[PDB]
């Protein structure tokens, strides 16, 4: 099956996914120079006071913090979007050096890592139903930089030894993802995908001009999960990320001056 590995990477996704090569395909360079400032966007809404974690997840590609979306509770609205986007869960891409692993680049400025705060639009009733809509996931990016630690983060760097291997998961409640945010919320915005199998174009993407600052050693620990199971050939969680696809007639638009 698919993953980031020589045989089963980005590259041959389209042979099971051929949306692969759709016309809507998530991450992308964004230009910066060629992206519009929009005066008609308004600020993004994030509303994460009463966010619930629950649990961290090594699904084998990623891990996934995981929240209670049963109720609106941590919400995504305005900016681009229109409605109420629920926060279901976060994760990471990641590389095995820091002059590599964000999905989105900037002026093709590769970051080390990006988080994706994946929302769904509350009007499709749940997120199955959602990825069928082309307005269905509101993913909020956020590039991380290696440099001072993110304070933040470390709740969730040290839970990570407790989940090395695929499938293995940890009760993660009282996490408070507004500590992963930087200061400020100016983005850029385009339609697009999942940027992993089965890569549908359901996805308003919110990508944040700031990036957070994280420590090596955080980084360092992301670096030390394994895409394997429990007693299979060690394999590095490394280099999760999928390079920037054709933007093709698609425009990028900016929140700020
Ligand atoms: N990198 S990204 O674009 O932010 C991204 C965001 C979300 C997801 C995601 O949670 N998935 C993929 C689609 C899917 C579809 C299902 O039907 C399902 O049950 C579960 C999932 C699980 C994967 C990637
Ligand atoms: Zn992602």
């Amino acid at each position: 099956h698919w993953g980031y590995g020589k045989h089963n990477g980005p590259e041959h996704w389209h042979k099971d996914f051929p949306i692969a090569k759709g016309e809507r395909q998530s991450p992308v360079d964004i230009d910066t120079h060629t992206a519009k400032y929009d005066p008609s966007l308004k600020p993004l809404s994030v509303s994460y006071d009463q966010a619930t974690s629950l649990r961290i997840l090594n699904n084998g590609h990623a891990f996934n913090v995981e929240f209670d979306d049963s109720q609106d509770k941590a919400v995504l609205k305005g900016g681009p979007l229109d409605g109420t986007y629920r926060l279901i869960q976060f994760h990471f891409h990641w590389g095995s050096l820091d002059g590599q692993g964000s999905e989105h680049t900037v002026d093709k400025k590769k970051y080390a890592a990006e988080l994706h705060l994946v929302h769904w639009n509350t009007k499709y009733g749940d997120f199955g139903k959602a990825v069928q809509q082309p307005d269905g996931l509101a993913v909020l990016g956020i590039f991380l930089k290696v440099g001072s630690a993110k304070p933040g983060l470390q709740k969730v760097v040290d839970v990570l030894d407790s989940i090395k291997t695929k499938g293995k998961s940890a009760d993660f409640t009282n996490f408070d993802p507004r500590g992963l945010l930087p200061e400020s919320l100016d983005y850029w915005t385009y339609p697009g995908s999942l940027t992993t199998p089965p890569l549908l174009e359901c996805v308003t993407w919110i990508v944040l001009k700031e990036p957070i600052s994280v420590s090596s050693e955080q980084v360092l620990k992301f670096r030390k999960l394994n895409f394997n199971g429990e007693g299979e050939p060690e394999e590095l969680m490394v280099d999760n990320w999928r390079p920037a696809q054709p933007l093709k007639n698609r425009q990028i638009k900016a929140s700020f001056k």
